[PDB]
C-alpha cells in the first residue's frame, strides 16, 4: 500500500450504526474502482461472540424493536426494494418496491414500517416549478416534489396508510402516532428556519407547534425530541436539543455549543457536540454526562441495552466502539492496511487574530533538517464547517508528497461560541480572512523550514469562495485549487438551492441593492489575479452551481490570467467525497498533479491528457 | 387538418438545395411524433422531367462537379458515414465512418472530399478547458476542440492529408489548396471578429490575411468569396461581400444592407440581402440585378447551369423554386395540406416612434364586427434578428384561437441600415422597447376590435429579455411568455458562450465597472411586475444560459410574484424550432394554454399536468 | 426433385399481376421450410425487353396511373411501411408506417393513395364486443373493430383527410371523390347481402344506393363498376357486374354464370368467370368477346395499355401471361421443376345423376394393365366451391403415390346455372351426396382397374361436412380425412363468422327449432361411422370453429370407433394453404400417411411420433 490517487479505494468505510439488545449492525462500504461503483454490506455483529453475519449488498440496516428481525434496503429496475429478515437465520422477504423511498423506521410494534419518500411530475421532456427553490443539492431539480408517507404492514406486505405534505417534510413514529414536520410558508417556505410540526394518527392531524425553529428527530413513545431552537433569528444559531412531553425543555440550555446528532432511549438523551475541533458524545440523564470526548469525531452512534458508536481521527477512518463504562474498540477493519501505510498527526497550536484566539493545525512532511518544504493551505466550507479531527485524505495524501499542510478554524466556524460562528454574517472575506493569514504568520514563525516561497491554498464551497478571494486580495499564495466555490454573491442568492433565505443571512439583505454582493465577491478583483488556478466543478452541484467557478475562469481568462477549469461531468456539491470511485480518483489525482507542476516547482501549462495518462 | 399543438408534424420541410447541371438535389425532413425523431431524405429532381429519385435516411447531399455522383452523409455506432452514389442508379459504396464531421465539399476533380469535424479531449468523467469559452450553443462542452480537416479520396476510399487547427476554424476548396480561416488570437480568440486566413496545400501554408474582419466562404477556382468586412468595429456591423483574386474588391460597396449568403460560380456571385423584412435574392455580375424580391424569405439558393432557391413566406414553409428568366414554382409539397388549413396574411404597417418610422405587422384573427378579441405581441430576438415574410408557427397558431399577433423591427433590428442595427448599442431596454410601445400604440389605433385590456408580450433570446423588461416597466401587459431570454447582463458576459466579446459591444465595455450591466437587466426590477409570467428554459441552450431563467423566477418567487417555469431536458437556443418533436410539441401546448388561461381569460395556478394530459 | 410433403416448397408462387403502360409487376413468392417464412419479391418486367427489376421484401404492388412510380407495403415493430420508388431507378422512400392497412389505391392524380384499414379496442386482457359477429376468419376477433380511411399525400408524407365506418366497409377511388361501400344495418348488419353505398369528397358524403345487393369494385373516373346484384334473395345466387354513371346498366343480364373478378379501364370490362372448371378471362366493349377459354383457371388480371393475367392449369401453378390479339407466355417460372417432376393430367367424364347431368373428373396413377389400386374420393367446399382445372397439391401427391383421385361438381357447385348453385339449400347431404356417390359409381365403370374394395374420401369445410356425412350414410368408404369441417350445423349457425346469416340460408330458417339442424348433421348419427377417420382443424378458423371436428372426434370416442383428431395450434380456415411453410409440410405428411396406413394397406394405431419422424 502506497499513497496515490487511489489510495482512498484501499479502505473500509464504515456507517448507520444501530443496536438492539446483544446486537450490533452497521454498513461496510467499498469503493470499487474496477466496476466503478460502491459496494454495501450490511454486518451484524452478537456482542456475545463477536461473531459476524452478513447481510451483502443492502443498507439502511433498521433493527426491530423485538430484536426478532432487521428491515433493509436493497437498490436492473432502477428501484429500490424493503426487506425483512430473521436475525437468527437471516432468511429474508421482500415486502416492498419503493422507488424515491429516503427513510425507513419501525413502529414500536415491530410490525409496522413508516416509509418517507417523496413524488414528482417526471414528464419526460420538461420540469415544471411553481414553487421554490427548483432544485437541491444532491436531489435534483424537484419538478414539483412533495412528500410522501407511507405506513407499512411488514407481515402482509401492504401500505396501510398513507398521506402527502409539501417538500421537505419529515415523520417520526410517536407511539402509534407520527410526528410530522413541515417547512412553514410566509411568502416562501421558510426551509431550515421555521416549521409547523402535527401529530398524526389514522387520518386525522392536529397541530402541535406554529412557526417554532425546531423540528422532531426522535421519540421514546413518550417524549419527543425536538432539534433547532423555540425561535432563531439566525439559520446559523446553534441549534439544541429539547425534550417535549407537554412542556418543552431545553436539556442543553447552559452549554454554548451546537448538537450534532442526538437520539433518546428510555427517556436518557445521547447526543454529540460540535467542539474545538472534534465531535465529542454525552449523555443526559438529568445532568450531562461525558462519554467519549477527545481528539475525535463521533461520527454516529446507537443506543439501546448497549450504547456503540464509530469514532474518526486525523489518522484513521471511522471504527466501531462499545461504552459500558469505559470505551472498548469493537472493530478493526483497517488495521492492516494502517499499519503499511504512514499516516501524520496534526499539531495544535493557538494564535492570535485581531480580537480573539483561535485555533489551528498543522502537518510536517519527512524533512531533514537542512531542507525547506513547500505549504498547502487548507480551507474549509461553511461557513459554519468546523477542521480538527476527522479523517481529511488530502491532507495525508499531500503531507506524504513532501507538503506542509495548515488549516484554521477562522470566525464563523463551528465549534466555539454562538456568537464566534455568528460574527462572519455580512463579513465574509474580512475578518476570516485575516484570522487565516495570521495562522499562517503563526505556523510560519513555528516552523521556519516552511517555505514562505511556496505557499498554496485551497478549499472548496466556502474554502472555495475564500481561495479565490484569497488569490484576488493577497500575493502571498503561489497557487489555489478552488473547487465547488463561490465567485459571485449575487448568482449565489437568485440560483442555488439555499440562496433565497441563506445569502440573506450570510451576505445581507436586500440583495439587488446591498452593495456587499459586488463588494465581497472575488469576481470583480479578478484583474489583481497573479498566482495559478485550478477550478474544479461538478455539473450536479446545486448548492454552489456552475456560474460560480465558470464566469470567474471566464472573467480570469479574458483578463490574460492562468487559470484552468475542470468540469466533472456528474457529481453534486460532496462529489469529492460521493462521486463515483472512479471520478474520485481522477480528481485526486488532478488535484496533487496541480500543486506538483504549480506549487513544489512552477512549469507552464498543464497537458491533463499527458499528466492522467 | 386542424390547428393545435401538433399541427407542425404534417408540414414538409425542405433545406440544403443543390444543383448541377439538368439536376437538383435537396433534403425533405418530417417530425415523426411516434418515434419521436426527424426523418430525412435526399430528392433528386432532373428538370429534365419533373422526375424524382431519393435517397433514403441521409442529408448533406453534395453533387460532384462533373455530375456523376452525389456524397452524402448517414447517422447504432453514434457514428457518421460518408457514402458516394452514381446519380444514374443511386447505387451506393460507404467511403468513411467519419464522427464528428461537420461539413463536406467536392474538389474540382470530382474525386476528392475536404471534410471539416473537431476533435475534442473526451474523458469519461470531466472536461477540462484552458481556452475559452468553455462552451457553445449546439455544440457542448468544448474540451479542448480543435478543428480537423481531412482530404478523403472518395475512390480509394483514406484520408490522404490532415491536420488540425484551433477550435472554430473553416475550409473550403480553392482549386487543389485550401482556403483556411482560422479565428485570429489577441488574449482571446477574436471570434466573429477577427480572423487569419491561410492558403494550404500539401502541408505547407502561406498566409494569406491577418486579423481581417471576413472569412471565405467559396471559390470558382480563379477568385475567392469573402465575408465580412475587412475590419469591422463591432460585430453587429452589416456582412458584406468580397471578390479576392489578388485585389480584395468589394461587389456591395454601395448598398447598406446586410447579406445572408452568397455564392460564386463562374466569376457570378449569387446572394441574399435581410431588406425590411424580407430576404431577398440577387445576382452580380458587374453589375446587381434583382432575381427574386417579394414578400418573402430566399432560406437557400444554388447555382451551376440553373439558378434554384428555397422561397419560404409568412403563410406557406420553404419550397423550391427555378428562375430561367422569371421565377417558376419547381415543388408544392405542402400544398394538399394547406388547401385545408386556414392561414391569415400580416398587414403591413409604418409608425413613427421618436426619430424614425419604422415597420410593423399584425394578424387580425377571425372576428365578427361586434366583438373584441385578445392580442398577443411577439418580439424577435438577436436584437438584430428581423421579423416579417418567414413562416412563424406560433403567430399562425394563435391567430386560428381567435388572437391578434402584433411585431415591428425596432431599431437593432436587421434589414435596414447598418446605423439603424447599430442604435441599440449600449441602449437595450430603451429606445427599442419604446418602439415596441410606440407600434402597438399605432397598431390599437388601427384596430379599434384590438382589446387594450388583454394584451400579452412573448418572445425569445433578446425577444424574452424583452419580455421580462417590459413587465418590469410597463403596465400595458396581461401576461408574458419568456424563452432562453435575459434577466441579468452581467451573468450573460461571464458565463454565456459569446459573452465575453459580444456582452461588451451590445452592453458596454469594462462589464465589472460598468452600471449599465444592472441599470438594463429586468432582475434588479423585479419587484415591479405585476403580470403573470412563464419563463420557458432548456439545459443546454448556452447562448442564454439557464441562470437567466432560473434566477428571475426564484426572484420574482421571493418577491411573492405568481411565475412559473418550465426547464426542457434538452434542447439548446434554438430548441423551439429544433428540439425533438415531442418536446417542440409539449412546448407549443403549454405556450397556447398559458395564453388561454392568463390573457384570454385569467384563472387561477396552472396545474400542468391537468392542462397538458 | 421428388413428390413428398416437401415439394410444395419448390415452387415459385405468382399473384397480384399489375400492369401501366409497357411495364408489368406481379409478386414472386417462396415458402422458406429452413426459416419457416414466406418471402415476397416484387418482379417489375419491361415488355419492351424481357428484362425484369425488383423489389425485395415487399408485395402490394401499385404502380402510379403516369407510369413513373411504384408504392408497395413491406412488414420488428409488427408494423407495415407504406413505400414508394421511381420506377426508373427504384430508388425508395419510406412514406408511411402502417399497422393495419388492407388496401392501397393511387387516385388518378398519381400523387395521393387512398388506404383502407381497421381499429379496434386493443385492451391487452380482454375483447369486449357489442356488434355481430364477435370474430372472423383470418382476421381474427374483432374488438369492436371500425373501418379507416385514409388519403395519404406521398409527397409530403401526410394523411390529409381521415374517416371511419362500420367494420367490413370499403373504399375506392372515383376520380375525386371515394365511393364507400358499408354494410347495411337491420337488426344486424347484413354481410354479404346488403350496402349502402355513399360517395364521399372533402368530410362531405352523398348516399347513392340504399339496401343494394352490390358494392362498388372499379372506377375509370367516370363509371363506377358494381358487383352483386340490385337485389339478392339468396347469397349464394350468381354475383354479376354493372356499370353505373347515373343509370345502373347490367352488362351480362344474359349470361347465367358468376363473375370471379372484374375491372373496368377506359370504359372497357375486363372479367372472369366460373365456367364448369375453368375460370375464363373476356372483356366488355359493348359486346361480350372471349379472351382466354380452356381448361385453366384464370387467377389474376390486369389492364391498362397492354392486357396481363395469371394462368394456373390442373398440372402448373400460375404463370404470367399477355394478351395482344393472341395469348403469349411471359414467365416460365416453375417450367426447370416441372422438367423433372411428373404431373398427372384429370380425364373429364360426364355422368347422370337423378334429374341432372354433371361433370366429374379422375386421375389415373402409375399401374401396368394386372394391378388394382385405391381409390380417393375428394370433395370440394363451399358448397358453392368448384373443382376443375386449377392446381390441386395433394391431388398430383396422391396419384404420384399409386392413387386414383376422382372429384366431381355436384348440384351447388359454382360454374353451372344459378339454380344449379341453389338446389343444394335447405338440402346438405340430399341429391349433393347422391351426387357423389353417382359419380363414383361411373368412374368404377370407367376404371376397372380401381379398386373397389380401398375407396376413402376426404374435403376441407362443405368438403369435411361431406366426409363426415358419407362416412354417417354409406358403407362404401374404408378411410375418412375431414378437415376444418362441419359435424352440426346448429352450432354453425351459431358460433362461426358468417352462420347467423349464412346457416339461414344454407341449411334453413327458424335455426332454434327446425329439425334439419339435427337431420342433415352427421354428429348425430356418428354411431354409424365403421370407417377409421382422422380429423383434422386449426384454432384459428372461425369459418368452421374447433367444436365442429372435436365434438365428432369427442363423440365417436364415446362409441368406441377408431378416429384421430390433429389440432394445429395455428392457422384459419384456409391453413392447408396458408399456414407456415412447415405447418403445412407437417400435414402434409399427416394426410398422405393416414391413407397409406388406413387405406392403401390398414394397419392398426396410429403411432403419430413415429411416422412423422
Ligand atoms: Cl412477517
Ligand atoms: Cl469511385
Ligand atoms: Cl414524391
Ligand atoms: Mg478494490
Ligand atoms: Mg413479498
Ligand atoms: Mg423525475
Ligand atoms: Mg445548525
Ligand atoms: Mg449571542
Ligand atoms: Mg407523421
Ligand atoms: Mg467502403
Ligand atoms: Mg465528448
Ligand atoms: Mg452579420
Ligand atoms: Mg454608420
Ligand atoms: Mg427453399
Ligand atoms: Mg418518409
Ligand atoms: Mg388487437
Ligand atoms: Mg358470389
Ligand atoms: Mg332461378
Amino acid at each position: 500500500i502506497e499513497w496515490d490517487e487511489k489510495t482512498f479505494t484501499k479502505f473500509a468505510y464504515l456507517s448507520d450504526p444501530r443496536t438492539r439488545k446483544n446486537l450490533v449492525a452497521y454498513v461496510l462500504t467499498k469503493a470499487n474502482l474496477e466496476s466503478n461503483k460502491y459496494e454495501n454490506t450490511i454486518v451484524i455483529e452478537n456482542l456475545e461472540d463477536g461473531s459476524r453475519k452478513f447481510i451483502e449488498d443492502a443498507s439502511m440496516p433498521r433493527i426491530s424493536p423485538d430484536g426478532k428481525k432487521i428491515a433493509f434496503m436493497r437498490f436492473e429496475k432502477k428501484t429500490a426494494q424493503i426487506w425483512v429478515a430473521d436475525l437468527k437465520t437471516l432468511s429474508a422477504k421482500k415486502v416492498l418496491e419503493a422507488k424515491n423511498i429516503r427513510s425507513i423506521e419501525w413502529n414500536q410494534d415491530s410490525r409496522r414500517l413508516l416509509a418517507v419518500g417523496f413524488k414528482r411530475r417526471e414528464d419526460e421532456d420538461f420540469i415544471f416549478e411553481d414553487d421554490v427553490p427548483a432544485w437541491f443539492d444532491n436531489m435534483g431539480f424537484f419538478d414539483g416534489e412533495k412528500t410522501t408517507f407511507w405506513v407499512i404492514d411488514t407481515e402482509g406486505e401492504e401500505v396501510i396508510e398513507q398521506f402527502e405534505k409539501p417538500r421537505f417534510s419529515s415523520g417520526i413514529w410517536h407511539g402509534d402516532s407520527i410526528v410530522v414536520s413541515v417547512p412553514h410558508r410566509d411568502v416562501i417556505p421558510r426551509y431550515f428556519k421555521y416549521w409547523d410540526i402535527y401529530l398524526w394518527k389514522d387520518g386525522e392531524e392536529e397541530k402541535l407547534f406554529e412557526k417554532v425553529s425546531f423540528y422532531a428527530i426522535d421519540s421514546d413513545g413518550e417524549r419527543i425530541l425536538l432539534y433547532g431552537k423555540p425561535e432563531k433569528k439566525y439559520v446559523s444559531e446553534h441549534d439544541k436539543i429539547y425534550i417535549y412531553d407537554g412542556e418543552v425543555k431545553g436539556i442543553l440550555d447552559d452549554i454554548d455549543r451546537e448538537v450534532a446528532q442526538a437520539k433518546i432511549r428510555n427517556g436518557k438523551v445521547y447526543f454529540t457536540l460540535f467542539e474545538e475541533g472534534s465531535v465529542n458524545l454525552y449523555l443526559w440523564d438529568g445532568e450531562v454526562r461525558e462519554i467519549a470526548k477527545g481528539k475525535h469525531w463521533i461520527m454516529g452512534f446507537d443506543a439501546d441495552e448497549r450504547l456503540i458508536y464509530l469514532k474518526e481521527t486525523a489518522t484513521r477512518p471511522a471504527e466501531l466502539y462499545l461504552w459500558d463504562g469505559e470505551e472498548r474498540q469493537l472493530t478493526d477493519y483497517n488495521g492492516l492496511i494502517f499499519k503499511k501505510l504512514k499516516t501524520f498527526e496534526p499539531r495544535h497550536f493557538r494564535f492570535k487574530s485581531i480580537d480573539l484566539e483561535l485555533d489551528g493545525w498543522y502537518i510536517k512532511p519527512e524533512i531533514k533538517e537542512g531542507e525547506k518544504a513547500p505549504v498547502i493551505v487548507f480551507v474549509h466550507g461553511g461557513p459554519k464547517g468546523m477542521y480538527g479531527y476527522y479523517f481529511k485524505y488530502e491532507m495525508q495524501l499531500m503531507a506524504s508528497k513532501g507538503y506542509y499542510i495548515v488549516y484554521v478554524n477562522p470566525r464563523g466556524s463551528n465549534g466555539y461560541s454562538e456568537d464566534f460562528a455568528l460574527r462572519v454574517l455580512e463579513r465574509t472575506g474580512l475578518e476570516d480572512f485575516q484570522d487565516i493569514l495570521n495562522g499562517i504568520e503563526e505556523f510560519l514563525r513555528l516552523e521556519p523550514q516552511a517555505d514562505r516561497e511556496r505557499i498554496g491554498i485551497t478549499g472548496i464551497s466556502y474554502g472555495g469562495y475564500m481561495t479565490n478571494w484569497a488569490l484576488t486580495q493577497s500575493d502571498l499564495f503561489k497557487a489555489g485549487i478552488s473547487e465547488n466555490g463561490i465567485s459571485y454573491w449575487l448568482t449565489s442568492y437568485a440560483f442555488s438551492d439555499i440562496g433565497l433565505w441563506f445569502d440573506k443571512e450570510v451576505i445581507g439583505d436586500n440583495p439587488l441593492e446591498n452593495e456587499n454582493y459586488r463588494k465581497l465577491s472575488p469576481l470583480f478583483y479578478a484583474k489583481n489575479v497573479k498566482a495559478p488556478l485550478l477550478l474544479i466543478h461538478s455539473l450536479e452541484d446545486y448548492r454552489c452551481p456552475l456560474d460560480q467557478s465558470l464566469m470567474f475562469y471566464h472573467v480570469l481568462k479574458d483578463l490574460g490570467k492562468e487559470v484552468y477549469i475542470a468540469i466533472f461531468k456528474k457529481g453534486a456539491h460532496g462529489h469529492s467525497i460521493r462521486g463515483s470511485p472512479r471520478h474520485r480518483m481522477k480528481r485526486y489525482k488532478l488535484f496533487m498533479e496541480f500543486f506538483e507542476r504549480k506549487l513544489k516547482k512552477y512549469e507552464e501549462g498543464f497537458d491533463v491528457e499527458k499528466i492522467l495518462k
